[PDB]
């Protein structure tokens, strides 16, 4: 089960030597892409996240401040503009630190959750590059939570909840591990201790088992790492919750508290769930075997007529399903058998096959078979649309069966 | 007047030393961004356009093939990756040419309209840079039509229609210009002749007033230039329709005709309407004077309660408007006058101010005032939401008046 082959055969995405580590998404794959993105966006609008758009290149002084030239230079594409150094952003964080520092901010605005889907480029060796799993270019579901030390606990709760929701939609399971302060660390030990206290507390509060790795954290902060398990029984590292006490210092971030102190530093929480959209597309592709849930599927409805007798009506049907914002196609080919068309639609992984006969044209109705050839028998166009939009909006895992 | 200042005061967008020629979009400005993108997308789905996702960086051989090295190299950021030259994409065209050549294609698949919102980088001199008007990083509403020479006529009709529709929503006028074959040109004269014939043909068919700039066309094709006029009386060059015969040659693109003849070349139509999203954001900012139409507005509804007595009933109201996918805020400050709150809300360019009193909490209603201060008096939450939804969907140029 390979996402590259399945990628080619469904005309989702392909690859080319002219841009190694970067992907070409054909319209269907692009649909899947934007579908994932807007899923995350809906959840954002539930959870109080605010999306921003940031520059893709920056002067060397920013990667100076952030710690990227000292630490990350190898992975970064750099070039010289007007005698000054510039680089493509490997991460969204420093830009967001700039957005936070744009104007004086008070305690009233915290927690401030800034989200970015912006394009990230990382330099990775040509022989290391494979498919969508290891890539140079990717879009990440990225967010930074700026908060007071004390809000952190609640924030983490939210974070965990967020994860659950998303993965509950995919049907994935997950494992949690707490990586605490290592021997090599930068910061004030008190800050570390309170932070880790809150992390542990919200972890227990969450109610699910976790392991404590004791010193496997980073030098700039403690972290909660999350492993997801798919239906094939594969384990993936996708989501992350990473605290940062360093970045607010390096960029000199401050906020007004309620007791008047304006010199207070915030805590930065780097958070991601899907990881990168690309790698998540790979994972989902292999996990589903190319057989997509209705809400995620670039091929949703396939309209078939019984004969040229009634194409006019298939056309009207398909159009009515198109304006309902479904991905819907039609097979008008006179040189094909009805059974052959249905079989091809089911091989093309169309979730629902709507067959139209004479009774179908006369009564203003459609007849329904499924990708797995279940015949849900005859329905009104209105009813079919309503039920399908229910199964879409709720992102049902098996739609065909539950219809 | 000036979009930079307005961008600062409304917390839409700002600029920074560390990335000249790029932009920082705060949540509000970002909302505007994605709103424009979504508008163009809806119209795409009406008009049979298919969106794709393409790589941001490419090997130098691509830019050599398309001809950007021998021409456009001065505007391109280039850098070395593993001994080889690479560059960020100034345009989406070559990538789309790659996507066309991915597999064999027939006449049945034409016209094939591929759309890209992808991020483009062009190198502009630091002294040339001003705001969002002249930039380095920008996202373009970009599309390439691949069509048979004949279909071109009909296609242009569509293009024209599309322009009209979009600008009908904005309220801009436009003047049309046909730029034809220059003295220095590359191609077969007969191809040029037929193409220009069809162009003039659809131009007259459209019913609008167009002008003939014989000779001022590109060396690689004839073009229709469009100038938009706003409400300040400024003319802008944003939208373009550009024929390309050269690109299919250089990338060796073919298609199976219904003859059985596969050696026929497609014509490429480069098309943009908004130009770049950034440019259009600037234009709209200065055109609206920072006062946005209801559908484009990051500040739509502000809920104001009179007394803390019902701070909470407004919590409820603002929540119900938030789940209707409106951009809605609330003013709970006990240290402010009702009047001061209202006029602050209108100075902030909030489209609708919902004042909430005791009677309103009792009868489950709201009382409506307007950014310009009109007053629509009590109305129930339901019909208020429905009316605002209609005014959002139809994209009313004035919601405030027509509510
Ligand atoms: C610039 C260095 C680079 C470090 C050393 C990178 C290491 C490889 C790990 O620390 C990476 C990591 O987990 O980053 C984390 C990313 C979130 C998912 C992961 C991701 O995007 O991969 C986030 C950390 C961002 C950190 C910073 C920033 N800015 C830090 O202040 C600076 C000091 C970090
Ligand atoms: C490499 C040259 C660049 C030309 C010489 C530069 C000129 C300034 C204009 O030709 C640019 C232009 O109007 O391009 C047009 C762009 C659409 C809006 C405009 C836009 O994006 O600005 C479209 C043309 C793309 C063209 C190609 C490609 N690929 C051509 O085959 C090659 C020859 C283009
Ligand atoms: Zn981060
Ligand atoms: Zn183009």
């Amino acid at each position: 089960s390979d996402h590259r082959k399945i990628g080619r055969d469904q005309e989702l995405y392909f690859f080319h030597e002219l841009s190694p580590g970067s992907c070409f998404f054909l319209p269907k794959g692009a649909y899947i892409y934007n579908a994932l993105i807007e899923f995350i966006r809906s959840e954002y609008r539930k959870r109080g996240f605010q999306e921003v758009v940031t520059p893709n290149i920056f002067n060397s002084r920013l990667w100076m401040t952030s710690g990227h030239w000292q630490h990350y230079s190898e992975n970064m594409f750099s070039f010289e503009v007007e005698k000054e150094l510039f680089a493509l952003k490997p991460m969204n964080c420093p830009g967001h630190c700039l957005m936070f520092d744009h104007r004086p901010r008070s305690w009233r605005e915290l927690p401030l959750r800034l989200a970015d889907f912006g394009v990230l480029h990382r330099n990775e060796l040509s022989g290391a590059l494979t498919g969508l799993t290891r890539v140079r270019r990717f879009q990440q579901d990225d967010a930074h939570i700026f908060c007071a030390m004390e809000q952190i606990e609640d924030e983490i709760k939210g974070c965990l909840d967020f994860l659950r929701t998303v993965y509950s939609v995919f049907g994935f399971s997950f494992k949690l591990n707490l990586s605490t302060r290592p021997e090599k660390f930068l910061g004030d030990i008190e800050v570390w201790d309170q932070a880790e206290k809150q992390l542990e507390n919200s972890l227990n509060e969450f109610g699910e088992k976790w392991e404590l790795n004791s010193g496997d954290g980073a030098f700039y902060g403690p972290k909660i790492d999350i492993q997801i398990k798919d239906a094939i029984g594969r384990y993936h590292q996708c989501a992350t919750i990473q605290l940062d006490f360093q970045l607010p210092i390096r960029f000199n971030l401050t906020y007004v508290s309620h007791d008047g102190d304006d010199k207070k530093r915030p805590v930065i929480v780097h958070r991601a769930i899907l990881g990168s959209v690309e790698r998540m597309i790979a994972i989902l592709t292999e996990n589903y075997g190319g057989k997509w849930p209705f809400w995620l599927s670039p091929r949703q409805v396939m309209v078939v007529p019984v004969g040229p007798t009634c194409d006019e009506y298939a056309q009207k049907v398909r159009q009515q399903f198109h304006d309902a914002k479904f991905m819907a196609d039609i097979d008008l080919d006179p040189g094909c058998t009805l059974n052959k068309k249905i079989r091809n639609a089911q091989l093309a992984q169309y979730n629902f096959i709507l067959v139209v006969g004479e009774k179908e044209k006369i009564s203003g109705t459609v007849n329904i078979r499924t990708r797995d050839n279940k015949v849900h028998g005859e329905r009104t166009i209105s009813e079919t649309i309503e039920r399908l939009q229910q199964l879409k909006e709720f992102r049902s895992k098996q739609a065909e069966e539950e219809f």
